[PDB]
DNA sequence: ATTTTGACGCT
DNA sequence: AGCGTCAAA
C-alpha cells in the first residue's frame, strides 16, 4: 500500500534511429530516398549478406541476415548500398561517424547512454522537473506532442491510424492533472514534449529520423520505442503495464531475449511477462538465481532500476573478420597478414579516438575461432597495448596466439583459423 | 557462409 | 583472467 514503491521515480527515454545505415545512405545519395533498399557487406557471395532495410524494402518481406540474391528474389527492385571496404575488410567508419552527430546532438538534451551504434537512453527526470517549473501550471496541448503514441489508448465508449493516434493522445491529455507537479504521468508526458524537441533537432540538423520510447525505467523505454516505429514515439506510463505485458511475449523484454527467457518459459510453463506476477520474488530467486529473481520480481510490475549510465562514448574499440568455409586461414603467413590488416584499421581508429576523446587504450585482447567450434569465440589472450602501432600490436597479437597452432609444420597453420579479433581495452585519460 | 561489432555477468 | 550471454547495424 502506502509503502509499495511502484518504479515511477524517474523519466526515461530510449531513442533509436530507424534503418540507421539505410538512412546513412539515403543522406549520402539522395537516389535511394523513399526506396526499397538495402545495406549490404561484401558482394561475391550471394550478393552480399544484408545488414540494414528500408521499410519500403521490409514490405516486400526484406530482412536483416538475408542475402541480397534472395532478397531480389522477393524484392526485384531492391536498391543496395555496399559497405566500404579497406584492407580487405568491411568499414563501418561511416556509420560510427554517423552515430557520432547523433549523439552530440542529443547530449545537449541530457545526459546520454550510448547503448548501441545508434540508440542512447535519456535520463529525463531534471529536464522534466526544470520545464514543469516553466510550464508554470499550464496545461499541455496535443500540438506538442505530434508525433506521439499512448500505449493502451484510445480505450472504452474513426479507421485511420492518425485518426487512433490521436484519439488516444486526446484521451490521455484530457485525464491528466497538470496542476501535481508530482504526478508521474503529467512527468511522462512533458517527458514525451522534450523528446519531440529532441527528435525534431535530430531530424533538422542530420536529416535523420529516428523512434522512441518514453517511460519509467530503460526496459519500459527500449520496448515503448519498438511499439510504434518508423518515425514516432511511444510512451508507455506505469498504468498501461498490466494489460501491455498481459500478452507480452517474455522474449520480447530486453534480456529476456535468449536462454535465460526459453527457462523462464519452460520452468514455469508460462508465456507472457504479466504472469510472471503469479510468482514470489523468492521462488523466482530460487529458479533463476537471486540478482534475476529480483530483477524478474520487479520488472514484470514494471519497475526496474537500472541507471542511464553517463556514457558517450563506447568502451572499447575492435575490429574483425570472420574466414567461412575454405577461405578459413591455413598458413602463418595468411594469420600473421590479415593480423596486419586489423591491426593498420585498430591504429587508425585509436590515434583518432585519442585525438578526439583524450584518452589510451592500455590492454589488447586478442580472440579467435577456429574451425570445428561451436562457440564464437575459440580462444581470448590479453597483452599490453603501449603503442598506437599496427605492427607492434600485430606481431603482440601472433606472439599471444602462435602457441595455438598444432601443426608440425612451421609454415602451415592447424586447425585452420575462421575468426581473427583484436579488441584495444581498458582506457586511461591521457 | 550473416558479418562486424559492443556491454556486461560468472567464476 | 578467460569464458559466456545478450544485443546492435
Ligand atoms: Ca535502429
Ligand atoms: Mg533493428
Ligand atoms: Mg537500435
Amino acid at each position: 500500500g502506502p509503502h509499495m514503491a511502484t518504479g515511477q521515480d524517474r523519466v526515461v527515454a530510449l531513442v533509436d534511429m530507424d534503418c540507421f545505415f539505410v538512412q546513412v545512405e539515403q543522406r549520402q545519395n539522395p537516389h535511394l530516398r523513399n526506396k526499397p533498399c538495402a545495406v549490404v557487406q561484401y558482394k561475391s557471395w550471394k550478393g552480399g549478406g544484408i545488414i540494414a532495410v528500408s521499410y519500403e524494402a521490409r514490405a516486400f518481406g526484406v530482412t536483416r541476415s538475408m542475402w541480397a540474391d534472395d532478397a531480389k528474389k522477393l524484392c526485384p527492385d531492391l536498391l543496395l548500398a555496399q559497405v566500404r571496404e579497406s584492407r580487405g575488410k568491411a568499414n563501418l567508419t561511416k556509420y560510427r561517424e554517423a552515430s557520432v552527430e547523433v549523439m552530440e546532438i542529443m547530449s545537449r538534451f541530457a545526459v546520454i547512454e550510448r547503448a548501441s551504434i545508434d540508440e542512447a537512453y535519456v535520463d529525463l527526470t531534471s529536464a522534466v522537473q526544470e520545464r514543469l517549473q516553466k510550464l508554470q501550471g499550464q496545461p499541455i496541448s496535443a500540438d506538442l506532442l505530434p508525433s506521439t503514441y499512448i500505449e493502451g489508448l484510445p480505450q472504452g465508449p474513426t479507421v485511420q491510424k492518425e485518426g487512433m493516434r490521436k484519439q488516444g493522445l486526446f484521451q490521455w491529455l484530457d485525464s491528466l492533472q497538470i496542476d501535481n507537479l508530482t504526478s508521474p504521468d503529467l512527468q511522462l508526458t512533458v517527458g514525451a514534449v522534450i523528446v519531440e524537441e529532441m527528435r525534431a533537432a535530430i531530424e533538422r540538423e542530420t536529416g535523420f529520423q529516428c523512434s522512441a520510447g518514453i517511460s519509467h525505467n530503460k526496459v519500459l523505454a527500449k520496448l515503448a520505442c519498438g511499439l510504434n516505429k518508423p518515425n514516432r514515439q511511444t510512451l508507455v506510463s506505469h498504468g498501461s503495464v498490466p494489460q501491455l505485458f498481459s500478452q507480452m511475449p517474455i522474449r520480447k523484454i530486453r534480456s529476456l531475449g535468449g536462454k535465460l527467457g526459453a527457462s523462464v518459459i519452460e520452468i514455469l510453463g508460462i508465456e507472457y511477462m504479466g504472469e510472471l506476477t503469479q510468482f514470489t520474488e523468492s521462488q523466482l530467486q530460487s529458479h533463476f538465481g537471486e540478482k534475476n529473481g529480483s530483477w524478474l520480481y520487479a520488472m514484470c510490475r514494471g519497475i526496474e532500476h537500472d541507471p542511464v549510465k553517463p556514457r558517450q562514448l563506447p568502451k572499447t574499440i575492435g575490429c574483425s573478420k570472420n574466414f567461412p568455409g575454405k577461405t578459413a586461414l591455413a598458413t602463418r603467413e595468411q594469420v600473421q597478414w590479415w593480423l596486419l590488416q586489423l591491426a593498420q584499421e585498430l591504429e587508425e581508429r585509436l590515434t583518432k579516438d585519442r585525438n578526439d576523446n583524450d584518452r589510451v587504450a592500455t590492454q589488447l585482447v586478442v580472440s579467435i575461432r577456429v574451425q570445428g567450434d561451436k562457440r564464437l569465440s575459440s580462444l581470448r589472450r590479453c597483452c599490453a597495448l603501449t603503442r598506437y602501432d599496427a605492427h607492434k600490436m600485430s606481431h603482440d597479437a601472433f606472439t599471444v596466439i602462435k602457441n595455438c597452432n598444432t601443426s608440425g609444420i612451421q609454415t602451415e597453420w592447424s586447425p585452420p583459423l575462421t575468426m581473427l579479433f583484436l579488441c584495444a581495452t581498458k582506457f586511461s585519460a591521457s
